[PDB]
């Protein structure tokens, strides 16, 4: 029976703190694959334009290519309309039948879990794991995610570099598509 | 006017020579971009192509790192078999100002010009065949009658010995290609198993 | 004149965290080039340093894709214990009519500063300590006195809540390191075993 | 007992055909490991300025270092003047006393072998492995080796492009360093 990560965010961009985390995740829970999931998400997010979901989808794909256990699926941005982790997961058990399932999120994402649609349904489905900046449900805390969208999206639009903090080739997808300056 | 690369072919997989003859060819033309522009689906030969979003994909990848470099969906999202005609419409609806350099091996150039219509070709665009060592394909007999002038030109590109069918069949051999295709396209093409 | 950047430090390994400080530095400070510094012989801890030749690698190839990072063999290349003042007198020497940034973590800024000498240090450059979240070091503590104007800058990097110590011992556990360190130093550190 | 590829080369630049040659070496005849020794070079080859020896040496090192069966040694440019290769594979059978060796170079360069010093001791300590473009001693016909260090430079001196001809990495380092410029 495979062991299945599901890292899911908005990843808006990707960041090497999203790669680190899942690489870890997936080490310490000894998973054998984990499928990233781009979050749908409209024009406007938290007093925020979020990229639109092809460009989050492809700087998935540019970041996580060269990981030979690590995919990307268009669950999220193909079902149309808002997100709900209920959703993605009910998905993901469709297309992997005989799979346990092991959800990554932001642990700030995860608090308010409780509020999330059918939270019910959620833990039938999946194991939670909530990732973490160092300072049913399981934590584990990441030094590398003192990295964040945020502070790359600010630099980017700053024209400011971000080299090092996201992967070679998701620097350079942002700048020729101007995603935030 | 911005002068835009078109760079038309199947890619399965896109390998180092399709980047080296868009990068030579983009600077001897001037051009300000050169888009990649997969086959949506490409003409049937006596052979089983990737998924049309597998071949977009590997191209997104390959091309990343090039801010020179983007990638359409002009063809993949067109329904029934992919035409030059029009890809190069397509084009020119997206970038009405630019002047467009369609750019493809020397073979399937002589296809296009074979089949589709010259007076909708050479209006949209201006050609750039490109072709590897040893592969002898004269402008004479690339068409079948003279050409409009500065319709076409013809550039030899020592790396495009590499061919996407010699990456398939050591793909499907277990056999490496690294370093013929970028990495991370290997990457992908292995956990994929697009050619096992 | 132009601006340089000296990024000294033990390296081993180099990670990504030292790179973002590199690139964030050299904006904040409009520095032209960051010239990387392996220390040759570090100062000894209660630890054993990998071979100064593997370090200078290690830094080559994290750095080799950037056009404004280069390596120096400066500290490598001088025997005894390496010490500042020694690599800062080298790289006048190599750019006599560049203004010098000696950049490395704010711990070790404050070992250099009790020990060598200050009118030796702040003739040659100015001096930025960089440091991670949540390691709260005061301008006023990382020196017994007060220091030359514009002698000394601060700057928190969160990018370096990752520390070469936990790269090695996460190696030695067969844990995994890939995007802390950069591609092609993770497989030079696993083929030449240097934390196994 | 290991097979061990040398592979020999001025390198000046290492570019992606050497790498093709190389890895379809290894595969081909089964080697463990493949050590690039960039060549001892004076200062002019061929009516040519070659390039420093640490240049080719950190060159041929960052080309190398993402392949876990590549690695690189000094032996040539440390022996001190001319290179002969019963020199690098005598230096080399001392290092690794317990291995089989394969030497590796361009087939243009093996055409002469019995020319070089000491032609009868260097089959005595290696086997001999000419790679060539299409177009004792075995041959290896490489589709890459189309691509060679003289176009690349001509390009880089022409202020041409070389990326996808040379590796990522080696392209910055030439044009930072202005090795054919
Ligand atoms: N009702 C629901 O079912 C519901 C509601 C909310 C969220 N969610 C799910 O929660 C996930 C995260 O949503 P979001 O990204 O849009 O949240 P968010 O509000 O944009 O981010 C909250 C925090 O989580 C971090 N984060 C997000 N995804 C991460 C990941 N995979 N690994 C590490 N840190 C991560 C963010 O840092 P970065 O900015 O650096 O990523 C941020 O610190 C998605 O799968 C989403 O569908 C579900
Ligand atoms: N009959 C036809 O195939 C035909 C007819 C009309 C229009 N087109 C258009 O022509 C383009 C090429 O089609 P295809 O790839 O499917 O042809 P193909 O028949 O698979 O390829 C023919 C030759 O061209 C090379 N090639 C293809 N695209 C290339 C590129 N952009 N740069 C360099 N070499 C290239 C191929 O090498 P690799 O295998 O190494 O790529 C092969 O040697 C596409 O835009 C397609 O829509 C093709
Ligand atoms: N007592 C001393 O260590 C001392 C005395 C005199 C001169 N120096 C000079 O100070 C520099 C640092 O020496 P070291 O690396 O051997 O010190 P260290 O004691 O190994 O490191 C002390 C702290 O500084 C960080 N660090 C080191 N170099 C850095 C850099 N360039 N950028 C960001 N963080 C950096 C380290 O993190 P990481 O482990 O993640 O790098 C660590 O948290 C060298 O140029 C050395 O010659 C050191
Ligand atoms: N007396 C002797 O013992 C003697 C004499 C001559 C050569 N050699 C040895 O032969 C090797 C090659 O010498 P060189 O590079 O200086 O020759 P070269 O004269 O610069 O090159 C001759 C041809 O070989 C190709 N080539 C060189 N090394 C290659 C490699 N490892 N793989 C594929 N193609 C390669 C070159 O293409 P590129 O330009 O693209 O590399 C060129 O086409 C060295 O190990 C050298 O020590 C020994
Ligand atoms: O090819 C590789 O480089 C990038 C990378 C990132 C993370 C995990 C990985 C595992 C194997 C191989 C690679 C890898
Ligand atoms: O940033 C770069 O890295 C990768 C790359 C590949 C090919 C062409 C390129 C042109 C400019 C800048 C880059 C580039
Ligand atoms: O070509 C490039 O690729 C890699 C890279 C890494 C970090 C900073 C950089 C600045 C300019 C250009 C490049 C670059
Ligand atoms: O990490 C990798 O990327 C680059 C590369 C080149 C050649 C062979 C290889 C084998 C394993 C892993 C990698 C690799």
């Amino acid at each position: 029976r495979r062991r299945l990560g599901v890292m899911g965010g908005t990843f808006d961009p990707i960041h090497n703190g999203h790669l680190v985390a899942a690489s870890e995740v997936a080490d310490r829970f000894a998973l054998d694959e984990v499928i990233f999931v781009p979050t749908g998400q409209p024009w406007q997010k938290q007093g925020r334009k979020v990229s639109p979901a092809e460009h989050r989808y492809l700087m998935t794909v540019i970041a996580t290519a060269s990981n030979p256990r690590f995919t990307v699926s268009r669950a999220d941005i193909d079902r149309g309309g808002a997100t709900y982790t209920v959703d993605t997961l009910t998905d993901l058990r469709t297309a992997h039948p005989d799979a346990d399932l092991y959800f990554i999120t932001g642990a700030d994402a995860l608090a308010s879990i409780l509020s999330w649609e059918n939270w019910e349904q959620l833990f039938t489905l999946a194991k939670f794991i909530g990732v973490s900046r160092p300072g049913g449900l399981s934590l584990v805390e990441v030094p590398a995610l003192a990295i964040s969208s945020t502070d790359c999206r600010i630099r980017a639009g700053q024209a400011r570099p971000i080299w090092y903090l996201v992967p070679d080739g998701v620097v350079q997808y942002v700048a020729k598509h101007r995603l935030y300056s």
